[PDB]
């Protein structure tokens, strides 16, 4: 498993095509499962889930999708609220792939599409493992912006270096791990004109009418599966207060915190996450 | 494995010779863990851990406790601050059995009595496991006394079936598990002369000069451990809010929380509990 | 009075609703609508009884008889009760001509407070809000709490004894309960139409209008100044019950007393009284 | 006015601590001491601004300059900092001949007064604190909070820029940072005397004492009615802070203010003197 030899594209139709790219591994295993990556400039499938997808791939079959505006996946200069846009993108993927109830994984950003996903298809999403999500968690003593979303936001402002390692110095409990060829990486990926185009569109996106899409703590209580969320004691993103309504609303809801962890778990708790993902999905 | 082939008793020395009973198993294996039950009455190491010792012996050395004033061990009628006589007790034992350094794994009542022992005995204690613990917990929102804690002393005041079984349907989610055998057997041992005794001397210790020694959340913050808590979301007992001072102040703490789970962890959740245990004990 | 304010309306919800309420106060500027809390035997006046008189020398008092209790009707059938009772006062307020008028509400009640505030926006101006239903969510503490495990046990058994029990974990201080109140309660409550009342309760939480109770879901939508008023002991609506409302409404504010169970009104009357006072104007 | 009310006094705190205060309201029956937050260039004038001529028709004011701020001593060194300022206040008290005084605090001071109600428990009557330090621990929000962060970066690195971005997260209307303010703190924090006051409480942190500051521990045995006042949107003692004291206080009350900050008595200033002239009588 390199790069290359999982890469993989998908078109599929929302309000037209739509190029999603993913990476594909442990081909031949009877259960399918769908990771879907964490928000952040520069972030992708493969650099958001290198801790993991191999080891996962030895239980599963992995299918790591990049959202729309992120990685290799589409960045559209429009789209309305995100995480039923990329819910929706999913939805074709599943259709042309003649995927069933599959279970899904998200951190962060990603974890709200897969619980967007899980809410308006529910008969596609199976076992549900969120780290860190957004979408359902809903910060109920930390005041918003939290620390997270503001230095995302000034990054969005004025997209420089100095910005994005700021940022990314709030996503981790263990700040060695923000070294200069990650921020050198990621800002290289994240300033592409393409890669701006689609920081326009996800702040046009959140004046939409349809911002009542994004507020899934409003609705979890509808869902039937599973669910393991995990989250980071230290997460300055979406803080750890965020998970209590999760876990009270959803009838057979788990929760798993770490100390000395933040937003980024399947990196900063990469052993202890997979062993957790894999027992729970079986 | 028979409640008869692990019995072991010990006489150690707390203020005089003081009889412990305890279950041996899974002997020959490197790794030494001591278990220790929840209160309530009737309750012992042998059906309190019996989903759990014969599992845990596949991978550890078990030494499965009565604590004084429960099961076979001694009950007394005088007695201080229940956790940190407990604790004396158990450290006689470990110093009894040439114990080192061993993780400890604690129940409600039990898990108070671990991290008493942990505190006080701080080179002797390991990694700790701790479900629905009293002691460390302080439970922020529920008004105490507690329902759990209320149809205990009920039952203190007033020893009859009925008290008994109210009692146990607080302590778990799934009330089918509170069946006509297990409340008449329950009964038959709590109903005894020699643990109404113990009853009284655990009424009378509360009135103690020592009670700051049941205030534990007031000094985890001083644990080096890794520590596990795991906590049923419906524990009645010891509420889930209980965790919280604990999982902030406790560096390397982690928590689990399982949703349909009262107190009674290690019965309720008892494959999940298990596979938790062993792999956060190595 | 209970006499001398009492007061009696007919308006249209599915067909004819009596409602009784008491009024106070006439010939103040600004209008003000109390919601009693819920339990058995309850009423407006026996509820609000250290504050009627208080807040009437300050404000036009409107204090209502929910259907299923006091002197209004009480139909054996309904749906969400929260959506019925506001259905009921959105009636009073277009036949007593009313614009956007502030209220109060204990427990039930304002959990009715806030249904009415946000299925009728143009009309409900700021709320207070003690130990509210509706918008309450306990995100610690299991459900049923051991408040509501009480009230429905009275419910299948309809005894004094069950009645006292669930009045004595309803407050902080046990003496409030005296034997006269629980004979005065249970006397209300034991009568046909109030046990018809009970089980039509019970009832509607099977219906499939329920999401219209689970009020944390929209109160962000809330515009006005809302002041929350919780008993850091209320065993019925605990106190972890506040913080999605608290988070979510705009203009929040929380009052939290300790030593003060379910029954705010009462139980810490003197500072509810002045705190609604100064609130409200 | 600034000088009319001005008043030194000299305390032992190992050896002469030199203490600066405003005095007012002479003559009326109960007195109350106000200890202001912290943050660069405060103290007790500028921090009580909106507060001490109301709080003054009613109660004997006396507004206390802690160690290290305006115009009292600021040693370059001292151990646990709410335990050194209670000694200094205990010296004051001992001095003036008083008894059992109410007390007001805000942040630092919160937490100075909480010390001083523990250290000397017959001294301390009801206690007023908001947002305070000491007995908040913040159960959600990971440390340093983001309030403490900006605070830190101006201790390392004192600009005017720097000073202006804290002042900015400790208050929800950004509109009260005015420059006027800002140039108004930065010219009094920027002084050597000042610098040393802030470089002595940074190390105090590294204190064996440590455990002084943890006064959440401690609480439990407060016997007076405490009065704890918070803004929701607080982001340097955010609100998960207030539920241990809560809790533990047995006669605690709490208050939530919603569109508010770290700096409670002057962003919600005329809702602050009331419920503090009520509470205190
Ligand atoms: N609060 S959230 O999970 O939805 C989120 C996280 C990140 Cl890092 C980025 C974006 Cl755009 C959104
Ligand atoms: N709150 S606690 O864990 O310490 C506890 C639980 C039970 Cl079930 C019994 C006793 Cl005596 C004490
Ligand atoms: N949880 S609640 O406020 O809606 C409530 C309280 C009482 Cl005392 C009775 C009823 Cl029926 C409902
Ligand atoms: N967390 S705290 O209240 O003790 C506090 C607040 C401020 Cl603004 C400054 C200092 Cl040094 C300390």
């Amino acid at each position: 498993l390199t790069f290359e030899s999982t890469s993989r594209f998908a078109e599929v139709d929302v309000d037209g095509p739509l190029k999603l790219h993913y990476h594909e591994a442990g081909v031949g295993n009877d259960q399918t499962v769908v990771l879907l990556h964490g928000g952040g400039p520069g972030a992708a499938s493969w650099t958001n889930f290198s801790r993991n997808i191999a080891v996962l791939a030895r239980h599963f079959h992995v299918l790591a999708v990049d959202q729309p505006g992120y990685g290799h996946s589409d960045k559209r200069a429009e789209h309305g609220q995100f995480n039923r846009y990329a819910a929706m993108a999913l939805k074709g993927l599943f259709d042309q792939l003649g995927l069933g109830r599959v279970p899904l994984v998200g951190n962060s950003l990603g974890g709200g599409t897969a619980v967007r996903f899980a809410l308006d298809y529910p008969a596609r999403a199976g076992r549900l493992v969120l780290m860190g999500p957004g979408g359902l968690s809903i910060n109920l003593f930390a005041p918003d912006p939290t620390e997270g979303v503001k230095r995302l936001s000034k990054f969005s402002v004025a997209p420089t270096r100095e910005n994005l390692e700021a940022f990314l110095r709030v996503m981790v409990y263990d700040k060695n791990l923000i070294t200069p060829e990650l921020v050198d990486q990621r800002f290289a990926l994240a300033s592409t004109p393409e890669s701006l185009t689609a920081t326009r569109a996800m702040g046009k996106s959140f004046a939409g009418a349809d911002f009542e899409a994004g507020m899934m703590w409003r609705e979890v209580y509808r869902l039937r599966q599973p669910v393991l969320l995990i989250w980071g004691r230290e997460d300055r993103v979406n803080p750890l207060d965020g998970a209590l309504v999760a876990l009270k609303t959803i009838p057979r809801a788990q929760l798993h915190v770490f100390g000395q962890c933040g937003h980024w778990v399947q990196v900063e708790k990469f052993d202890e996450f997979n062993k957790l993902t894999i027992e729970f999905l079986g």
